[PDB]
């Protein structure tokens, strides 16, 4: 009997074919979908959970393996001959970092095993000298020559640089719940992020005044669910950012006095602290869940801020503008819970269309709503009520937050993860709660039965998810009995985290 | 009987409590809304607005007070030394402001009180030199020694920096109608405008130069609403700033001949006019109101702009790009009256949900339409098709104009307020009054009587609203009566404006 | 009896009249529609097809005329020295150019008619000398001199430069479909692109270095539907681009070697190759149509791209990015099947609210369902369903291929264009068609007839449309039989393309 493809292939008259085979699909229509080539990823899922192969980058401790073609085994001079030719711009680079230059090395007394290292650092240094032995590094090969700024970027909690792939990718719900091939860039982000030495001040220059401006966090530090770089932007801070960077000093050390203009750097890296983390008050999971930073018991954390923004201000005003995002958070979450209390209302009177046992299996393997203990809050395979919700949680609430501690009038108020974006997100939410309950009370009333639609349950990519195979025994309960890493909080861990 | 927050800790196993007392609440659910601390807001509706403190920072003629722990009168030169310390980047931005520096003053002949300004204007010449007494300065300050550039700043009409604040906060019913700490932003930003000479040359550098740069404007004239740095940004004007910013001479004045380039101040203060306002041909509530700007009867206006545009083009080109833009506002409209006739008619036929009796009060204590005569537009605690109806007006036809008037071609046609964003929400317009009428004719013809949800009237957020509280006798009109400062048109104004 | 304008006008006391005649007129509610001036668009659909006149600027060969008010016939110089006062900037813009100032020329050898250019090229060369008689070029004037860099900005296909405007505007569905002033940004952002030369290294600097950066391509390349410049400063290249724009040197040609951070102009323009089009692998209607670039027989484009990120990185490290391309293409058109597949079956079983017969007819005066063949794709004028289904295919499914092609991370995933708003954009579907289908079968139940409201098929824009003055022979198919240009294969094209 006819896939979609098939019948597609008979209108459009081009065959059906595997996606992959380099035929151009009109819309699509007629190509089938093909399995990518896949490594086992790591972590607890480790039964099912798939990486594609070029994580060998992110995650080369586990991964990285031999793919040249040169052999031989060469000098530091003979790298940089040949890739002068072969890798231009790396050697430019390189060439340019304190690394491969004496001449603008600052004598701040690196050392390698106890004794100074003097030569330069060369392409053999952190690659190896056998080109058929290559090595990827991670922030270990760093450590053997700067193991304080190392031992601060692997001082993190959960939420931080620090985990982020290692606990966030490999233990997190919308990675381990979808294709390996739909979330690269979330695993990528998250090693570079955790793995990597080079997410602020990029290889192969490896130049802190590149990461003192805000280009080295918005690649990662963006978007509808961590917006802090459209705040940062829309605020006043970010707009003397963009007046001053043609022109102004990066060259000085983020200190009290060196910037007119405070960036991320300024702000969460303080005297180039490469922890960034800890001068947060407490992790809220990006302002999901609600805490008032200006009570009592953080005064500590509060204070400190006040301090650091007196570098450039009153504390007062410090303090007032930090009372303000209390205030507004507060507020914020008045939203939020008006829209859980109709969300889950319709679910517990089960008007949800469609109801969890509608859908595909989340990716527990559990037919269980979404907003309501134990189960996945998504945007995607679940119900509008749901993706809705999760959008007002996580998108808007949150981001409140973010455009409070960054101070974007703007953003706090009409724009992107504003309060008024939230009422208009409150205003859709009781109004697919209100046509949930019209339609139910209808179907009720003339005796209708229905039934959700087969398109809520199955469908060409809802047949991929790993809900579908889930089975008992296929957690590594023994990683989440680490204790030398945090855990996510997931309902088949199995044991105390 | 149970709240919300009852019935989370229950099954979250985290107790109730306030907002405001430190705890990480998980999802905000068991937290309890506190009220913060205010003041009482200004205005006509002074016997309900309410401000946060931190107004005293933006409305300081009538809110600032001393708040400073340090005691002593100090010159000049003691309050530079001190805060050398204390607050660096300030004294820093002040010694690289000509008050601060005789070296990079132009001679232009700065007075107060009639005698010539020679000496350094100093932190106690604008603060005052008492610690225990400073002052929290606003325009007026600045008029003693620059009057022209004040009275322009003061020359506006309603819709200008001007009364930005003094009218356009305290009488306008999104901010009157929202709890103060919801919309801290909305009455800084305008404040800001008003009060401050401040917005373009922030403090403490009072820097022409930086005033020039779009990034003096966009942090307010931004966003859904009115994006007019959006337009900029998208047009081939805002592609040449971005290309030419880091190394073209700021230090020109904004005249005819020193700039390749037009931003935001070059077009709109045309000779250092720091009325901006004046340019505009006529006041169309951002575009809400139609209007056309090639008819005759505004031949000066246009004729002005053309002449300005032939700085840098042809003025027949610069004539033709404006017609382009009257062609394509008018255009626009069509798609606007499409709406709002779809939309009156849902009500007029008593099928919208909720009707206003199901919606909590509007800020006058109205339980009336919000897209009618005597109504409140708006996004907020509303229907969906009221809530898309505002979208229609404000966020979408508004910006058309913004689009057209700042030559983004993307933006007039695809991208954000444009004509195809018009046409995609005439579709959810014309959807949701679909699926309402289907529902009422469904409900009628089974003898279902359907009432609006409780959500729509009450809810954590909801029952926060003015509109419960207004009361006869509650507007204090003898501001309205004013005729030293414009109006708003308020339903509940009470007099002639 | 009454329109909307007339009830409006009693209810708002604002007589009802012309849009254009300078009222302002309150919410654009009692002004009436009126048509511009316009003139006869070119192209196929020629009988029905306008432009407003601006179109002189764009297509001069067919539009342009005399319409300066200056007489006399002068010399080069006495062009400069009146446009000096007249037209400060565009004479500024051609003294600071290689055709205005011999200072700056590089000898590269340029000639007209065989013979060496080293004169001055001024206003009149280009121009004209009699200012009755005055020219306006196109890509034909600088073949004279330039012809190499000319043949390769007319050596594109269809989806290029080349034929952006003859036809991909004067062919193109969305644009012969509507009014001419909704869409001239339209005709002139890709007649921009077609005819001039100036689109990226604009008049009347010509500078190449300007033309290097991404804003020489960002005005065009941006939006919902082809975010490229969004998804490449989202990248890790865009961050550095930001980073380092101020300071690097942007007068080096884009070759292997002269940059460390790759621009839009750098990967598409390589060598300086004026035909950005042909490094593509191969033409997919902005990426709605599916291929996988990574297949064996496009192995000569994925090996060309591989050695152009050899550059600067290594070529595993270049093919496993861009087979990440690939996987994530074909994920992402799962998703895409998904949707076509609900939204077709809701049209084959009847139940789309409007079916087409209930809405205005298309632009080829059909009523037909335009996710279907023959149908015209389409987000205005049509259901809620066919417009979700147009938003999936063409602003989500075509820019995750612009995600993964220029290393968004974030746009991959969570951002604009990306997976998880495909997953939400699919949920939207499921709940459009679920809605549908449950309007339906309650109806069916019932036995209520259900017709689609009148506003799918009138209103006042509605009633504008081509569709509704389409008839037999009103096609120009010689146009189409032209094998000179490549065509769009339309429904009523009538012949062989
Ligand atoms: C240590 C200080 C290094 C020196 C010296 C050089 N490289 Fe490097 N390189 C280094 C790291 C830690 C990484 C991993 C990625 C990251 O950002 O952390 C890399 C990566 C590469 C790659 C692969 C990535 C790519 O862009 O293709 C190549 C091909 C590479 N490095 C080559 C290279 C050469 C030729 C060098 C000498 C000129 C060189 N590297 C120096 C760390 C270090
Ligand atoms: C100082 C003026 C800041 C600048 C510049 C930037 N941020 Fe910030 N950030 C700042 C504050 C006061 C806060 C609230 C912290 C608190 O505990 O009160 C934040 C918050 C963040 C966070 C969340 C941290 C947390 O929840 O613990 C992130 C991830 C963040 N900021 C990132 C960030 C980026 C990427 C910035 C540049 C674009 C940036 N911040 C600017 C202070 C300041
Ligand atoms: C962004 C979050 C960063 C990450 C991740 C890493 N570094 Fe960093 N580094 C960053 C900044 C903003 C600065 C300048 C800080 C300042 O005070 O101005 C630096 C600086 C360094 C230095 C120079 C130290 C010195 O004594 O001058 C080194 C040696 C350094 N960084 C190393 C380093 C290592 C080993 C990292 C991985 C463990 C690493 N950095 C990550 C920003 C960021
Ligand atoms: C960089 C391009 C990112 C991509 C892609 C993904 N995320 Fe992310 N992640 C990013 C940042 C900067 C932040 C921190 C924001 C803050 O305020 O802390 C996040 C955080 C999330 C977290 C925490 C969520 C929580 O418990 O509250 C996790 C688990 C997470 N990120 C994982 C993750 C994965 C695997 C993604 C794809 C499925 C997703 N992120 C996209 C930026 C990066
Ligand atoms: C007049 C020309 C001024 C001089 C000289 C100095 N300041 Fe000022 N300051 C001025 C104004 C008009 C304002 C109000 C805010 C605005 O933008 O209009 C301020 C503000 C302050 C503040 C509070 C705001 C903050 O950022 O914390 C402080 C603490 C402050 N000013 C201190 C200060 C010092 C120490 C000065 C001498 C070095 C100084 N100011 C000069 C106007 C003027
Ligand atoms: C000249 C090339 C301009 C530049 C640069 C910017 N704007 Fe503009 N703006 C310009 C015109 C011709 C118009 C239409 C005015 C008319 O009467 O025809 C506008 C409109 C505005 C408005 C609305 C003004 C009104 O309605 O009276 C605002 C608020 C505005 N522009 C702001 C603005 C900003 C912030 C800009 C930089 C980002 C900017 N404009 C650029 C001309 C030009
Ligand atoms: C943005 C809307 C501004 C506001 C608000 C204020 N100023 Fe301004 N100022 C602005 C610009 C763009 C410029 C340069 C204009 C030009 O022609 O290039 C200026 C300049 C000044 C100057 C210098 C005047 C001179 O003779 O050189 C002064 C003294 C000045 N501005 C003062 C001033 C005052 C007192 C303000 C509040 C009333 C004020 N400015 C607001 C932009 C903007
Ligand atoms: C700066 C960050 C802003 C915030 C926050 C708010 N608005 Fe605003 N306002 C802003 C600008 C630049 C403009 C002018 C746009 C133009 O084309 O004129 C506006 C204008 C509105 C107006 C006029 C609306 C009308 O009658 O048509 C008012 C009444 C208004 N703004 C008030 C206001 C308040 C109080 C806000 C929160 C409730 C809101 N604005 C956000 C920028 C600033
Ligand atoms: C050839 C190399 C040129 C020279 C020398 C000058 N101009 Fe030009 N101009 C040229 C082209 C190809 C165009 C069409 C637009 C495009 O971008 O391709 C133009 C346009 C104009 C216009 C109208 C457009 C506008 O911005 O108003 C004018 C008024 C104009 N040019 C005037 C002008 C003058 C005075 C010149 C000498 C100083 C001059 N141009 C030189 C190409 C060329
Ligand atoms: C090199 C690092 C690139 C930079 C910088 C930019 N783009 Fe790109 N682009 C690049 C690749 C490898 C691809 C995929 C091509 C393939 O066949 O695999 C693309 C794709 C595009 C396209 C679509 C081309 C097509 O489908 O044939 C466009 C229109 C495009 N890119 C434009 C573009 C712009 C405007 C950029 C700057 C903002 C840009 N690209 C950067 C490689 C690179
Ligand atoms: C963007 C897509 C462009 C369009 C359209 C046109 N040009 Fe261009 N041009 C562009 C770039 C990025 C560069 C520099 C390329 C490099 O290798 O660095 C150029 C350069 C030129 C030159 C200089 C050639 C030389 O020998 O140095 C010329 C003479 C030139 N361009 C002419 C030209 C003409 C005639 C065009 C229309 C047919 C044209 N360009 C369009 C970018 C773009
Ligand atoms: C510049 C400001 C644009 C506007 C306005 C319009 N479009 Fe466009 N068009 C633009 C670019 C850069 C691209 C290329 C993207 C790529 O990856 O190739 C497009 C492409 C479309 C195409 C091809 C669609 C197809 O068959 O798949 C056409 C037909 C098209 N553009 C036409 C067109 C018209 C006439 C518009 C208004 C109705 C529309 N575009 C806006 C950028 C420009
Ligand atoms: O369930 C969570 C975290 C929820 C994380 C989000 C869930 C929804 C969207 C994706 C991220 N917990 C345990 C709650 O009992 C987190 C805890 C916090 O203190 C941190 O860790």
């Amino acid at each position: 009997g006819p896939t979609f493809q098939d019948v597609a292939s008979q209108v459009f008259g081009q065959p059906v074919g595997p996606d992959n085979d380099g035929t151009l699909y009109i819309f699509g229509l007629t190509a089938k979908y093909t399995e990518p080539e896949y490594v086992d990823g790591r972590g607890p899922y480790k039964s099912f959970l798939k990486m594609l192969p070029s994580i060998r980058w992110y995650d080369p401790e586990h991964y990285w393996t031999n793919g040249s073609q040169t052999e031989g085994v060469f000098k530091n001079e003979e790298c940089v001959l040949c890739h002068t030719v072969q890798t231009p711009t790396i050697v430019n680079d390189w060439k340019q970092s304190s690394h491969g230059s004496k001449d603008i090395r600052r004598g701040i007394g690196i050392k390698k095993d106890g004794k100074p290292v003097e030569d330069l650092v060369g392409c053999a240094d952190c690659h190896g000298n056998n080109h058929q032995k290559l090595e990827m590094p991670t922030y270990k090969l760093c450590n053997d020559c700067h193991p304080k700024e190392t031992a601060e970027h692997r001082a993190g909690g959960l939420g931080s640089h620090t985990h982020a792939y290692t606990v966030n990718v490999l233990e997190f719900s919308w990675h381990v719940g979808k294709p390996a091939e739909e979330v690269t860039g979330c695993a990528h982000c998250h090693a570079i992020a955790e793995n990597r030495c080079s997410g602020c001040h990029t290889r192969h220059k490896f130049d802190p005044a590149e990461a003192r401006k805000p280009t080295a966090c918005r690649v990662c530090h963006m978007g509808i669910d961590h917006d802090e770089w459209a705040m940062y932007n829309t605020s006043i801070h970010g707009a003397l950012y963009e007046a001053e960077s043609a022109r102004m000093d990066w060259g000085k050390k983020l200190k009290k006095g060196n910037y007119r203009v405070p960036t991320c750097a300024y702000c969460h890296m303080q005297n180039g602290d490469h922890n960034p983390q800890r001068f947060g008050t407490i992790y809220s999971d990006m302002g999901m869940f609600q805490v008032d930073r200006g009570a009592p018991k953080h005064k500590a954390k509060r204070d400190s801020w006040i301090k650091l923004c007196q570098d450039c201000h009153s504390p007062r005003f410090a303090a007032d503008k930090l009372k303000e995002m209390d205030a507004g958070v507060n507020l914020s979450f008045t939203k939020w819970r008006e829209a859980a209390a109709v969300i889950v209302g319709c679910y517990l009177d089960g008007v949800v269309d469609p109801m969890p046992e509608g859908s595909a299996p989340d990716w527990y393997g559990h037919y269980t709503f979404s907003l309501l203990p134990g189960g996945d809050p998504r945007f995607y395979a679940t119900s509008n009520l749901e993706r809705l919700g999760l959008e007002m949680i996580c998108y808007l609430t949150g981001n409140v937050y973010k455009a409070y501690a960054h101070m974007s009038m703007y953003n706090q108020t009409y724009g992107n993860g504003s309060a008024f974006e939230q009422d208009r997100k409150l205003v859709e939410i009781k109004t697919e709660a209100a046509k949930l309950r019209r339609f139910a009370a209808i179907e009720k009333k003339i005796g209708l039965e229905h039934k959700s639609a087969d398109f809520w349950k199955h469908g060409e990519y809802l047949d991929l998810l790993p809900g579908w195979k889930r089975k008992p025994g296929d957690v590594d309960v023994e990683w989440f009995k680490r204790t030398d890493i945090p855990h996510r909080a997931n309902a088949d861990a199995g044991v105390e985290i």
